[PDB]
């Protein structure tokens, strides 16, 4: 398979992980996507000891825990797994840690749990944080490079990726230290629109065009997908990839990315 990679986000509340494996190419029998993204564990904040601490609902932490059944299989396939990592309104966020070693001990939660689940990776959505909340501080300039940079220390060989919203989408660089190339990927969170990431990375690690298998109109899942070849740009998002017959969403863009139509198991 030749093209750009492509990515599929999965709300595990409502939806399984699986589907995306039986998304392949009918002339090469490639994987229509590339990366899978269970979206989402989250950032939590423990008010009296003043902490926060990676937290997983009933849905991530069912998936996690049936690794077995929902991650490994996709893994076999050639599907890389990431573990999205998201605010939950008790104002904590990835941009506002006190201090390098708060926001190193979160970073170690990640990575203890992207080891204990067999993860690739960590995928960072900054939304919902609600900074402020239950006493905490507004957004700071070396909360998320100290997290980063830990985090990519801690596993330097797999993946990281950043949803480019929020405060710390924009707080990639402190004290000379600019945490941009520590990334993988980074890519816009707006479907049905192209709007380049801000982020510091190469065409190749970057994916402006963003869609929700499902909701977009096949045209503009079509001619993002086009855009991004044309333009050059190295990654392609979907989101919300459901458990409906998306084989024609899916064909949508493929034909344009990797120039096969797709076939749904």
């Amino acid at each position: 398979k030749q093209g750009p990679t492509s990515v599929a986000y999965v709300e595990v509340n409502n939806n399984s992980m699986l589907n995306v494996g039986k998304y392949t190419l009918a002339d090469g029998g490639g994987n229509a996507f590339d990366v899978a993204v269970i979206f989402a564990a989250n950032i939590n904040y423990d008010t009296g000891t003043k902490t926060a601490y990676l937290h997983f609902n009933e849905n991530v932490q069912r998936v996690l825990d049936n690794a077995v059944t929902q991650i490994r299989p996709l893994q076999q396939q050639g599907i890389k797994v990431l573990l999205s990592v998201l605010g939950n309104h008790q104002g904590a966020g990835f941009a506002n840690f006190p201090s390098q070693q708060a926001a190193s001990a979160f970073a170690k939660q990640l990575s203890d749990a992207v080891a204990k689940y067999g993860l690739d990776g960590v995928d960072f959505d900054d939304d919902y944080a609600e900074y402020g909340n239950n006493g905490t501080a507004q957004p700071n300039d070396s909360s998320f490079v100290h997290l980063v940079t830990a985090l990519r220390a801690n596993m330097p060989d797999k993946i990281i990726s950043l949803y480019n919203i929020g405060p710390a989408a924009s707080r990639l660089s402190y004290g000379g230290v600019d945490v941009s190339d520590k990334f993988d990927y980074a890519w816009n969170p707006y479907y049905g629109t192209w709007q380049v990431p801000g982020i510091a990375l190469p065409k190749a690690q970057l994916s402006p065009a963003a869609v929700e298998i499902g909701r977009t109109s096949r045209s503009t899942v079509a001619d993002l997908a086009r855009r991004t070849v044309d333009e050059g740009y190295g990654v392609y998002l979907t989101y919300n990839l459901d458990g409906g017959d998306r084989t024609a969403d899916v064909s949508a863009f493929t034909r344009e990315l990797y120039g096969s139509e797709a076939v749904r198991t």
